[PDB]
């Protein structure tokens, strides 16, 4: 008999690292986009499956550009779905086909942190194992610190979610953990010579959070938005809080929030959609997608973070005159490159 080590976590990376590998969070989330659970279980999830779904969608993206019916029917028999026993909905809009290719990044990201969990022959060789949230803890590949309520950046960090959040409904700050992806800091080094760095938003769901610690933020070949195929930022947290999908936890509502460093660079700004973007135009490093606010820039603050000046917004939102006119409420910021983003913050929010 193996002995198990204490943990070496604080509470607060404990709760973190429970609630982040969590098989009911896993379960709910899947449930939450009408997944059938008991045809697919979390253990039985592979990537094979995964990549026949996706094929199906590239089947069904052509067919919107063998029937609907048919390709939808294939699509629903690689990908079970729960539905009252019914007749599944046939993909026949770009909408639902963005859906389902939504909800398959999010399960590839669930199977990354099923398959990250496997227990390997080399930890089966050792009589002694560390402790189940110690082992998750190290799988991650990422150091996680504890912020202090006293440190300068916990301040600053604070009044940009309270002066940016919702109104009424501002999300109550738990905890704030810097992050440290060790293989992030070699990749952002060839990005040292960009400027216009900004501290920036990155709102989702909890069954993403483990697949961002682990291999940082990515372009994947069938994500897209209302600003093409690139990482969704804000300078805004209520526009970001908006795609934290939560859990309950006793009373409380539990949800994660990122904060990245961006090297924005040359910024091309647009005030309609342009879902086709691959890239900023010429001479550009990264588009912004104006809102009808933006927070106060008078109210700016910088926080140095390895030698480099970020930007950190301070102010609440206030209008943007020239883009009144604009098909964006909030800004989205967007870069084309997965190099040009760093992680430096997870929030945890009720
Ligand atoms: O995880 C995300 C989106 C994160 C995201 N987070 C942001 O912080 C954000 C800010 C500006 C504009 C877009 C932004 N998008 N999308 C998922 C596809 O992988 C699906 C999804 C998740 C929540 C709500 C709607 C769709």
């Amino acid at each position: 008999m193996k002995r198990v080590q204490p943990c070496s976590l604080d509470p607060a990376t404990q709760k973190l690292i429970t609630n982040i590998f969590s098989k009911e969070m896993f379960k709910n989330t899947m449930a939450l986009m009408d997944l059938d659970v008991k045809k697919m279980p979390l253990g039985k999830l592979s990537k094979q499956q995964i990549a026949r779904g996706f094929e199906a969608l590239e089947a069904l993206e052509e067919a919107l550009k063998q029937s609907l019916e048919e390709l939808s029917s294939h699509f629903y028999t690689v990908i079970p779905h729960n539905f009252g026993h019914s007749q599944p909905p046939p993909i026949n809009s770009p909408e639902l086909l963005q859906a389902k290719k939504d909800m398959l990044l999010v399960l590839a990201d669930i199977e990354l942190a099923q398959a990250l969990q496997a227990v390997s022959e080399q930890e089966k060789t050792v009589e002694e194992v560390p402790h189940p949230l110690d082992r998750d803890y190290q799988l991650l590949k990422c150091q996680l610190q504890l912020l202090d309520s006293g440190a300068p950046e916990y301040k600053v960090i604070q009044t940009y979610l309270e002066q940016t959040g919702s109104n009424h409904r501002c999300p109550t700050l738990q905890h704030i953990w810097k992050v440290n992806q060790e293989g992030e800091e070699d990749r952002f080094q060839a990005h040292s010579k960009l400027g216009n760095r900004k501290l920036l938003w990155h709102g989702t769901n909890m069954a993403v959070v483990a697949a961002i610690l682990t291999s940082g933020l990515r372009i994947m070949p069938h994500s897209g938005g209302r600003v093409g195929k690139g990482i969704y930022f804000a300078s805004e947290n209520s526009k970001s809080a908006g795609y934290v999908i939560g859990m309950k936890c006793g009373a409380h509502h539990v949800g994660y929030m990122f904060l990245g460093e961006v090297a924005l660079g040359r910024e091309h700004h647009i005030n309609t959609d342009n879902p086709s973007l691959k890239s900023p135009p010429p001479g550009f490093d990264s588009v912004i997608a104006r809102g009808h606010t933006e927070p106060d820039p008078t109210q700016d603050t910088e926080l140095e973070l390895d030698g480099q000046q970020v930007v950190v917004p301070q102010g609440q939102p206030v209008p943007c005159p020239e883009f009144s006119s604009s098909t964006f409420s909030q800004s989205e910021y967007l870069i084309y490159q997965e190099s040009q983003c760093r992680l430096r913050y997870l929030l945890e929010v009720h």
